[PDB]
């Protein structure tokens, strides 16, 4: 297991726009492509990113490439954040994944500095308390409920 199977697990792989679970169009492996209403604004996204016109439908060559970047693009945000670097520089390898997982989900901005601490000083039980009292995990509590079990044990048995 690595961040790529987890993250195939936790977004699925869909060839033709959809809604999340916010209602934003989405394509691929949970790429994002617009907070927008317009399916026509989403469709433009989706041509740019791919570089041809999709008519909102993509390979999955095309969406494999796309989870790649998108993947890519999480641990830069990371890497680059002041406060969220330090902290992934603290995680052993399968926590690591969790954290990229959740910046995958929620954005390297998208309210965990307590849980954060927690996580840095190794408190795995305090930190799977604090992550469970958030929007987060209220509103997708069977994939929060599996990053967090990453988060706890240092194992993929919620994967597994
Ligand atoms: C668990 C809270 C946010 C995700 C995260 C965790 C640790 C390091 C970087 C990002």
């Amino acid at each position: 297991m690595n961040i790529f199977e987890m993250l195939r697990i936790d977004e699925g792989l869909r060839l033709k726009i959809y809604k999340d679970t916010e209602g934003y169009y989405t394509i691929g492996i949970g790429h994002l492509l617009t907070k927008s209403p317009s399916l026509n604004a989403a469709k433009s996204e989706l041509d740019k990113a791919i570089g041809r016109n999709c008519n909102g439908v993509i390979t999955k060559d095309e969406a494999e490439k796309l989870f790649n970047q998108d993947v890519d693009a999480a641990v830069r945000g990371i890497l680059r954040n002041a406060k969220l670097k330090p902290v992934y520089d603290s995680l052993d390898a399968v926590r690591r994944c969790a954290a990229i997982n959740m910046v995958f989900q929620m954005g390297e901005t998208g309210g965990f500095t307590n849980s954060l601490r927690m996580l840095q000083q190794k408190r795995w039980d305090e930190a799977a308390v604090n992550l469970a009292k958030s929007r987060w995990y209220n509103q997708t509590p069977n994939r929060a409920k599996r990053v967090i079990t990453t988060f706890r044990t240092g194992t993929w048995d919620a994967y597994k």
